[PDB]
């Protein structure tokens, strides 16, 4: 059972030991920084390059607050899935949980379902989690 990453520095890249598995939970506990920019991202990808991101979760404190989800494949982005809600507040730590399922990721914010994102590329091929942008991390954990 994988040990958590404690206070990882941002921008962060870490192996997921099993790779994703149906039933796996990944918890990201962090805080958006005030007056340090307007977006951050959590990426589930294959390897460390950044060119093949199965699931890009991208909150943007712009235009009212919204979040974009997308997939990148061979360094081309597909169609964005936007949600016009900002479930994060600057200065407030959040628990952002990703549950892997057969057909989708379920994304919870403090336990409440935020977005469901259907796999565009096979979940089993994901072996890496990455965070970047305007956020400070406290931990990333696995169950």
């Amino acid at each position: 059972s994988q040990a958590p990453y404690l206070s990882p520095a941002v921008p962060f890249s870490g192996t997921i030991q099993g790779g994703l598995q149906d039933g796996l939970q990944i918890t990201v506990n962090g805080t958006v920084l005030s007056s340090s920019g307007t977006r951050f991202a959590v990426n589930f990808q294959t390897g460390f390059s950044g060119n093949d991101i199965a699931f890009h979760f991208n909150p943007r404190f712009e235009d009212g607050g919204y979040v974009v989800c997308n997939t990148r494949q061979n360094g081309s982005w597909g169609p964005e899935e936007r949600k016009t809600h900002m479930p994060f507040q600057k200065g407030m730590p959040f628990d952002l949980c990703f549950l892997v399922q057969s057909s989708d990721f379920k994304v919870m914010v403090n336990g409440i379902l935020f977005v469901q994102y259907f796999h565009r590329v096979p979940f089993h091929r994901v072996d890496t989690i990455s965070v970047n942008g305007s956020v400070q991390l406290s931990y990333i954990s696995f169950q």
